[PDB]
């Protein structure tokens, strides 16, 4: 997971 947080932005797939 990554994307929920903000250090994932667009990168989170």
């Amino acid at each position: 997971g990554c994307c929920s947080e903000p250090r994932c932005r667009y990168r989170c797939r």
